[PDB]
């Protein structure tokens, strides 16, 4: 366990198991899993990485995905090359959440944190689910990392909190 | 662990998490989850509890739960008065997995076996996932009980199976 913290070097190793966007929003259609290589991608560029305690919680308590993707257009802006959505959810399951909420393409990846053990290493998981945070990453380098423990809070982990984070540097 | 055979009285203390169905197809309808009394609700009445080994896995190498909803009139004429669906998912994903499959009412309950708790102790689960199996209960007692174990197979858990366990009491 190592919090992560503003000038850390992204962590190492980390990896997640995803099946990538066909352009499809249908449900039903036939996907595979493969290893997603975060380290590697995190290493250039600008990435938002936000991990939610579970997909398809209701919008009665959750609103922190819809903001992401209502404000896609000001993160582009703002010079975000990838936003990334993790949870403790099986591959199959987050995929079917992305497609749910409209997204059929990159701009926002939804993966599973198998098993939180990118979360747990970093100290912000608890019985078999992540937290809600949000990490912004340039170049390999964290910038901003929160975490969310208020119940039904966005506060520190929501695109407003992140565009925030973006407009400073 | 005790293995499930005809004859044996259906377990008493079985509880699943699901979300009540509302009638509505929408996936980001709000819901909160509440405790379905199983071992209560198999007292009475002809029921099917049919487990998955993960929602949301792809048609490409499941068709289990689609073969149940194409022989729903079957299943009423052969008696049958609820279909049960469970899986390890928590009741928000069993909630969206129904839906994403057109069901909108009780012909067939999608709910969740918290823990493998159920499933567990009968034998039939591993590495926090439910087997692939059916059980048929008839006012209480266990008519029918059968797991798939070839990965892909619905031999024995699948409706084909069930229905000929049917047509024969």
């Amino acid at each position: 366990m190592a919090p992560l913290q503003p000038g850390d070097s992204f962590p190492a190793n980390v990896v997640f198991s995803y099946i990538p966007p066909t352009g499809s929003l249908d449900l039903t259609v036939c996907g595979r899993p493969i290893e997603y290589n975060a380290s590697e991608a995190l290493a250039k560029g600008t990435s938002v990485l936000v991990a939610v305690p579970g997909a398809f919680t209701p919008t009665c308590q959750e609103k922190h995905v819809t903001g992401f993707i209502a404000k896609l257009d000001q993160l582009r802006q703002a010079g975000v090359d990838r936003v990334l959505f993790i949870a403790s959810n099986d591959a199959f399951v987050m995929s079917a959440w992305g497609k749910a909420n409209g997204i059929k393409d990159e701009s926002i990846l939804f993966l599973s944190d198998s098993d939180t053990a990118f979360s747990s290493s970093i100290g912000w998981a608890n019985a078999g689910r992540t937290g809600r945070y949000a990490i912004v990453v340039k170049d390999g380098k964290v910038v901003y990392a929160a975490v969310d423990t208020v119940r039904g809070s966005t506060e520190k982990s929501g695109v407003d909190a992140v565009l925030t984070v973006l407009g400073n540097q």
